RNA sequence: ACGAGAACGCAGCACCAGCUGUCCAACCUGAAGAAGA
C-alpha cells in the first residue's frame, strides 16, 4: 500500500537545470561597479517604454 | 321504336394516443538540456 514520506532539499550547492536560454546583454544588466547582476520583468518594462 | 327510361356507392370521420437517443467510460500511456562552450 502507498505511504507518505515527506522529503526536503537542502541544496547546499548552487543549482542549474534547463528550461530555456537567453542571448547577450540585450534584456539583462550585468553590472561591474558593485558587482551585481539584474534581470528584467515584462509589464513594467512595457509601460516604461510606452512612456 | 333495345326488360325500358331516369338514378354520383354517396354523406359524417385527425393514422392518432403514451414514450429522455438514453445508460457505463480520466485524451490517457511511455519518455533529465546534458554533453568539451
Amino acid at each position: 500500500m502507498k505511504k507518505t514520506y515527506r522529503v526536503t532539499l537542502t541544496a547546499l550547492g548552487p543549482i542549474f537545470i534547463g528550461g530555456g536560454e537567453k542571448l547577450k546583454k540585450y534584456e539583462y544588466i550585468f553590472d561591474k561597479q558593485k558587482k551585481v547582476a539584474h534581470m528584467i520583468d515584462h509589464t513594467k518594462f512595457t509601460k516604461y517604454l510606452l512612456e
